[PDB]
């Protein structure tokens, strides 16, 4: 609750009197870092002792469903817990604090590696989380149970293991503010500066190695599923490709007019960033390829219109080096943008803004997880869905237009375009 100019120290010094009101930030944001850092380190300690240090939890998993879960938790608290103790050294030593930007790169280069290894393992820990959820009886209770407990803050242990990426993705934004409010001063604010590079560039490798192992896992995982039996055979892995949506759509067909909405034929798709694969779903785990063709040679449109929201397919070059056309349907409109939205992925500051207001979870590839206060720029806006570019990192998603809400103040629009260029890649 208390800010830095509610500090009793700091009355008692009475430097209030005589100081720049951008020093005054300055020191609020060097206090705003320590303070965040703190309430981080403190749930973190709550998910080791509730969580990762139950008995009768790792009684309900394997050895290695443990280490899905938690991953290295133990080695991201650690290296909270010293970056903490270095600032605060610094906080209890003088009133004012001189700089902090020398904890902030050091750290960042030398000792947050182990959130990079935490950030990548985000695909093996949520699919863990969820098979435990969906078929193990053991675990639903016992968790429960720990969840009822008190020290959790009724808040389920989900929120405690996302909580270091969290922090990672806004550890930037709170050194920026700090390079901004450190500009008086010439020398000090290139090493802020150099804090923002090094702070950033951890961002990237945390973002990148997700993505590296979460592709990885799913074209191997596809890759065994598509039975690329009946047609000519096409080599699904590699480093590169990755999936850009999957789902069930309705198959149309022009030779009846007078459709059902009962026992409609489906066709499932995986649209990969180079190639569109169209499958007919066997069991749960097996899909037969039907067709394929690159994304260099396939066109999409809306149809003429029930069977409503339909669109047409054309594979200009397919899988025999022919033509055919495939006529779908789906019964969201939202939907249907999606997918148009999707298979034209191979086709500044006068985008709309919004801020997030309650925090999204990604459910699906198209989508992008939001936290509060995340900015996105509008790019597509349907049916009560918005795809939008994240402001933090670039990365693009659909995500609810409920969770966010208009910001239209240039004064405010605009600075944040400005913020965004100091960190764009």
């Amino acid at each position: 609750q208390l800010t830095w100019s509610q500090l009793p120290e700091v009355l008692e010094s009475g430097v209030l009197d005589t100081l720049s009101t951008e020093e005054r930030k300055r020191q609020e944001a060097i206090f705003e870092i320590l303070t965040s850092e703190f309430s981080y380190l403190h749930s973190l300690s709550i998910l080791v002792t509730e969580f990762l240090q139950s008995r009768e939890l790792r009684a309900t998993m394997t050895q290695t469903e443990h280490h899905h879960l938690f991953s290295n938790i133990l080695d991201v608290m650690s290296a909270s817990q010293k970056f903490f103790e270095a600032l605060e050294q610094r906080h209890k030593a003088q009133v004012c604090v001189e700089d902090i930007s020398d904890i902030l790169e050091d750290h960042a280069q030398h000792h947050f590696h182990p959130y990079i290894a935490y950030c990548s393992n985000e695909v093996y820990q949520q699919r863990t989380l969820q098979k435990l959820s969906n078929s193990n009886a053991a675990f639903r209770d016992v968790l429960k149970e720990i969840e009822k407990r008190p020290a959790c803050g009724g808040l389920p242990m989900i929120s405690f293991l996302i909580l270091p990426m969290q922090r990672v993705t806004r550890l930037p934004l709170l050194t920026d503010t700090l390079c901004l409010k450190t500009q008086g001063h010439p020398e000090r604010y290139k090493a802020a500066s150099q804090a923002l590079k090094a702070i950033s560039k951890l961002v990237k490798q945390c973002n990148e190695g997700a993505h590296k192992m979460e592709r990885t896992e799913q074209i191997y995982t596809l890759n065994m599923q598509l039975d690329f039996g009946k047609v000519k055979s096409l080599p699904l892995i590699s480093a590169s490709r990755w999936l850009l949506k999957r789902g069930e759509l309705f198959l149309l067909e022009e030779s009846s007019i007078f459709r059902k909405i009962a026992s409609r034929p489906t066709c499932y798709l995986f649209l990969f960033n180079d190639v569109l694969v169209v499958t007919k779903k066997k069991s749960e785990e097996s899909y037969l390829v039907q067709d394929y063709a690159q994304l260099d040679h396939v066109q999409v449109r809306k149809l003429e219109p029930s069977v409503p929201y339909p669109f047409q397919v054309n594979l200009l070059h397919n899988s025999e080096g022919r033509q055919e056309q495939i006529l779908l349907s789906s019964d969201s409109a939202s939907d249907r943008a999606r997918w148009i939205t999707a298979l034209t992925y191979k086709e500044k500051g006068e985008l709309p803004q919004v801020e997030v207001t309650k925090a999204y979870f990604a459910k699906q590839a198209d989508e992008i997880t939001l936290q509060q206060a995340d900015i996105v720029l509008v790019l597509q806006e349907e049916d009560g869905w918005l795809h939008g570019e994240r402001l933090l990192d670039g990365e693009t998603g659909w995500f609810p237009e409920s969770f966010a809400h208009s910001i239209t103040s240039r004064v405010a629009v605009e600075g944040n375009v400005r913020r965004m260029e100091r960190l764009r890649v």
